[PDB]
């Protein structure tokens, strides 16, 4: 055949990441022709917002991948499906964005900072509940757009999604991991396919990452047992310290009262079973009445 179908979001970055793949597999492969089949998704207008759509056309051989932000990736893959693919990852940090000020310290109360991310408000209303935070959507642009209009003093996004887009003049301060724990999988891409499409999975093993896809199957693993998605609280980041995978994770009420913290520490062969092992130290410790509550 000797073609190679992308399907993708048709937001700026979602175009991004697909000539970012696409690069990469005629850098390996000279005579590829990759064809781009973009597409919208509901979470543009299961829990398939930006995913669903994508799923569909693999499964109607409209597309032989699916390209998507590692932290939009359902946990669930339907029958045929699923995540072979997983690239190096990007700076995985949360960004605090401003024009006015310099910091979140720097924000007075009452300052209204924009996310829509229950993860990042948990975080943030644990140590500075006198902030507003306000809900925020739309593609990046128009999550600038908002904050430039004066509609929020702030607001929080992705180091990797502004960096890509050539905004990272955007990013007054890179939060460290400790102050706002990122969502499973920030700063990476992966790529899906129909499992039995060996010929497509031959030809995307050289974009494979292997320290990135041990920190996120680790990662997912916590993610997976706990049954979230992005409309959940969970902090989960996994980074390679000395050898080892040094896994962390969080649930917490919006609110910020509550946040239910635990950490593992193990060899890489062991990612999936130790991530599996937090998510259930969590469970016990009362992240299930917290996510029950949401
Ligand atoms: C799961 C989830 N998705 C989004 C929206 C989103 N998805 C990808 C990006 C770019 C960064 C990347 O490639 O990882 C973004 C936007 C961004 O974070 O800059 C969110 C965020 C919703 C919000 O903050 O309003 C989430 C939930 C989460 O991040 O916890």
């Amino acid at each position: 055949d000797n073609v190679l179908r992308i399907a993708t979001r048709q937001s700026p970055l979602a175009l991004w990441q697909a000539h970012y793949v696409k690069d990469k597999l005629m850098a390996s492969h000279p005579g590829l022709v990759v064809e781009l089949v973009p597409m919208v998704t509901r979470g543009d207008v299961g829990q398939g917002l930006f995913v669903k759509e994508l799923e569909v056309a693999l499964l109607e051989n409209r597309a032989d991948i699916a390209v998507h932000s590692m932290k939009d990736v359902p946990v669930e893959f339907p029958q045929g499906l699923g995540l072979v693919t997983i690239c190096e990852r990007e700076d995985p940090r949360d960004a605090f964005v401003s024009n006015n000020y310099d910091s979140l310290d720097a924000l007075p109360a009452g300052s209204i900072v924009g996310t829509s991310s229950l993860r990042r408000q948990c975080q943030l209303a644990e140590r500075r509940p006198d902030l507003i935070i306000r809900s925020l959507r739309g593609n990046v642009g128009t999550r600038l757009s908002k904050l430039d209009n004066g509609e929020y003093d702030a607001i929080i996004l992705a180091v990797a999604g502004l960096k890509r887009l050539g905004l990272e003049s955007r990013i007054r301060a890179a939060l460290p991991p400790e102050i706002s724990l990122p969502a499973v999988g920030q700063g990476a891409v992966g790529i899906e396919c129909r499992l039995d499409d060996s010929r497509t999975r031959e030809l995307l093993a050289a974009l494979n990452h292997h320290e990135t896809a041990l920190r996120v199957t680790a990662e997912r693993a916590m993610n997976t047992r706990l049954e979230g998605g992005c409309q959940v609280p969970i902090g989960s980041y996994a980074e390679l310290i000395d050898g080892e995978i040094w896994l962390r994770a969080l649930v917490g009420a919006p609110d910020g009262s509550q946040i239910i913290r635990g950490e593992r520490r193990g060899a890489p062969q062991d990612a999936e079973q130790m991530g599996i092992s937090l998510a259930e130290e969590l469970l016990n410790n009362g992240a299930r009445e917290i996510l029950a509550e949401v």
